[PDB]
């Protein structure tokens, strides 16, 4: 029957914030600025502000210099509570006042086209919008908007009636979709008449005709397989919606702007002007076929009438920023949403770049396919393995556990661990070293957190008891730095829904892991005897509680952390 107003963590910096927020009278809205102290532990500074347009007014909770800094110390009584109350009750932010919607739309691949490495930005970046605003107790719909309606699927479909005839009976062995991409294309580029064809399998295939459909539908197929495995390995899951699921509201798209006079002819072709920006939606161009505007206004049409989602959140590349800006504006021109009332956001991310500060290549300067990059990656991670663990670590802990977890692990972390605005080099040496602040080293440092209560014959079942019964004390400075940062995940993970910008709590868990280095150098694991004498419960139960946390901000960054290495 639990309730609203609790078993799970606190915002400390949104408490502050109603403390001072009652606190002077008669204003319209001031400035509420509460944030950590790197002195003591968060300072206010509302004392710049309202200057112009002696906090006596300070009421009582149970929490509780210079130009105008207010100092706040908190309360070690409500503290060592707290991180109690994370060990009773587990990780958990306070859910919200409802069950919000929010759709994350990301990775959208083209389908027969090479899955590229901004893709893998998006899935990435994508994976981690979600589980943020999923933690956060909101409603996450992840569509994957796959390309898979262009005029390229022409070609290919025409192609495929050729190679595969009894193609609606059995078959087709098709095997890999790009060698037949390939195959398609060159036809397409040398047999006149095959050309035409293309063009008009394309005419049948928006024009709902079966035995095309059917064709349709068995190429999706081969790449929906291809996929799965590029978003297994990437632990990453999307409700499919490809550009097809919207060729029936595309007409109704058109109609609509037509009907409300924001379509004007020019070539033929059908576009809206919308007032301020500086390129124009065209939505049927002269041969009367349709674009992506055309797609992409009929999506978020959808996502916003019959989705009835409260936020979207487009993860695009960020040179696709006029054009959803664009978008985003036509649809408050029709009325299909109040920006005020509903978040339509573009996280957009920088392109990802070779060591050179050049566009990201190959060897020749090719496309870079996905699942030779994993692969790759999955390699150099063995390869770093073979020093020596290899048979120290088991079967299974081995096989994959380490291996898979520090190679998918370093790649989704040395970009979230960057402002995703920003460019960003791809560096398997960079991300894979064993110093500082990457994966491999979090993974690393996270394995040692969990070697404390394991070398010292302390099971769960007995922290567990001991968590409800220890009372964990906290009087040294090293382990108030600790604790003070272990609490500090919700204002955290608070941030990152206003803003998207995971990159900060990437740099709390390094943070995190740093400040706990701190605490065994030191505070002693066990007191040894110059045998043992004391069980430092509290000092156990520290260890815990960061690795929770830590174990709980690798899930949101979607990293896999092990239990040996």
């Amino acid at each position: 029957g639990l309730v609203p107003r609790m078993a799970s963590m606190i915002n400390i910096i949104s408490r502050l914030q109603e403390v001072f927020g009652h606190a002077y009278p008669d204003l319209e809205n001031p400035p509420l600025l509460v944030t950590p102290s790197q002195f003591g532990d968060y300072q206010c500074n509302s004392a710049m502000g309202i200057s112009q347009m002696i906090t006596k007014h300070l009421p009582d909770n149970e929490c509780i210099a210079g130009p105008g800094f207010i100092n706040v110390h908190l309360r070690k009584d409500f503290v060592s509570e707290q991180l109690t109350s994370l060990l009773v009750n587990g990780v958990q932010l306070p859910a919200l006042g409802e069950n919000k919607k929010v759709i994350v739309d990301f990775s959208s691949p083209n389908i027969a086209k090479e899955m590229h490495v901004g893709h893998l930005r998006s899935t990435i970046i994508g994976e981690s919008i979600s589980r943020l605003f999923e933690f956060a107790g909101y409603d996450v719909l992840r569509l994957n908007h796959v390309g898979d309606w262009g005029t390229q699927f022409g070609m290919l479909i025409a192609h495929l009636q050729d190679k595969f005839p009894d193609y609606l009976t059995v078959s087709p062995p098709i095997g890999d979709l790009q060698v037949f991409y390939k195959e398609s294309k060159k036809r397409f580029d040398t047999e006149e008449e095959f050309k035409k064809r293309a063009y008009q399998c394309v005419v049948l295939l928006q024009g709902k005709n079966p035995d095309i459909t059917k064709a349709w539908k068995l190429i999706c197929d081969v790449s929906r397989q291809e996929l799965n495995k590029i978003y297994d390995a990437l632990d990453v899951s999307l409700i499919e919606r490809g550009e097809s699921f919207y060729q029936d509201r595309m007409n109704d798209i058109v109609k609509e702007f037509e009907d409300r006079g924001f379509v004007q002819v020019d070539d033929g072709r059908k576009i809206v002007f919308v007032p301020g920006c500086s390129i124009p939606l065209t939505i049927v161009k002269s041969d009367g076929g349709y674009t992506y505007d055309t797609s992409d206004l009929a999506a978020i049409k959808q996502r916003l009438f019959e989705e009835k989602a409260d936020m979207i959140i487009y993860v695009v590349d960020n040179g696709q920023s006029v054009h959803f800006q664009t978008i985003f504006a036509a649809a408050q021109m029709i009325g299909w949403y109040d920006p005020k009332v509903t978040r339509v956001f573009h996280a957009g991310f920088g392109v990802v770049l070779g060591e050179d500060k050049k566009k990201f290549k190959t060897r020749s300067g090719e496309t870079v396919r996905l699942m030779d990059l994993l692969g790759e990656g999955l390699k150099r991670s063995m390869d770093k393995l073979k020093e020596k663990e290899r048979d120290k670590v088991l079967t299974a802990e081995e096989l994959n556990a380490a291996q898979t977890s520090v190679a998918y692990g370093c790649i989704k972390y040395a970009d979230l661990s960057r402002n995703r605005l920003n460019d960003y080099i791809f560096s398997f040496d960079k991300m894979l070293d064993d110093r500082g602040n990457t994966a491999a080293y979090l993974l690393y440092a996270f394995t040692r957190i969990r070697s404390i209560a394991r070398l010292a014959n302390i099971d769960e079942e007995m922290l567990q008891k001991a968590a409800r019964e220890t009372k964990i004390l906290l009087d040294h400075e090293k382990e108030w730095k600790l604790g003070r940062c272990i609490l500090r995940f919700p204002e955290i993970l608070q941030k990152i829904l206003d803003d998207l910008f995971l990159h900060t709590l990437c740099d709390y868990i390094y943070e995190l892991a740093t400040a706990f280095t701190e605490f065994y150098d030191s505070c002693y694991c066990v007191e040894k005897d110059r045998k043992i004498l004391k069980v430092n419960m509290w000092r156990m139960l520290l260890c815990e509680a960061v690795a929770a946390v830590m174990a709980k901000g690798f899930d949101i960054l979607g990293i896999k952390p092990v239990q040996r290495m």
